[PDB]
């Protein structure tokens, strides 16, 4: 069975700690600060067989060290948010060797009357660097089973 090992990156304020709490536990809230109780969670899954035992990890080289995929997340509301998404490449790139599955992820996406964020121009960086782009709500629960069963699928490939 597979062991996959990931980790959460991005500025502070976009919805990291928000995403592995609702792919784990089904759980969100918008009235106080979150924080999880852990330095990762897991997660089972089952693939066209196969069982997969997923490591998730987040933070307020022992973090980098050993991450097979990863998913770097910005607000579609806040611009300054996205336009730092490649300091994080260039530097998980300084961590870890450039096999490693990467996600862009613009969270958010039930404030779209209030969208900052040019969907090309995302979509654009995602690919120049070789990552895959999603669209993701942790508040509705939208775009949230796709990005974790792809990504486990592109760590299975390779
Ligand atoms: N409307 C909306 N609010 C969100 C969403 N995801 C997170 N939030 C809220 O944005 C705030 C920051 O979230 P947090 O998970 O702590 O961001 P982090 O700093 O990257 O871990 C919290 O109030 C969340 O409840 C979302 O998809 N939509
Ligand atoms: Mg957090």
């Amino acid at each position: 069975a597979y062991s996959f090992k990931v980790v959460l990156l991005g500025e502070g304020c976009v919805g990291k700690t928000s995403l592995v709490l609702r792919y784990c536990e089904n759980k969100f809230n918008d009235k106080h600060i979150t924080t999880l109780q852990a330095s990762f969670l897991t997660k089972k899954l089952n693939i066209g067989g196969k069982r997969v035992n997923l490591a998730i990890w987040d933070t307020a080289p022992i973090y980098y060290r050993d991450s097979n995929g990863a998913i770097l997340v910005y607000d579609i509301t806040d611009e300054d948010s996205f336009q730092k998404v490649k300091n994080w490449v260039k530097e998980l790139r300084k961590m870890l060797g450039n096999e490693i599955c990467l996600c862009i992820v613009g969270n958010k996406i039930d404030l779209e009357k209030e969208r900052h964020v040019s969907i090309q121009e995302a979509e654009s960086y995602a690919e120049s660097v070789g990552a895959k782009h999603y669209h993701t709500s942790a508040k509705q629960n939208k775009g949230i089973e796709e990005l974790f069963l792809d990504l486990c699928k592109r760590m299975i490939e390779t």
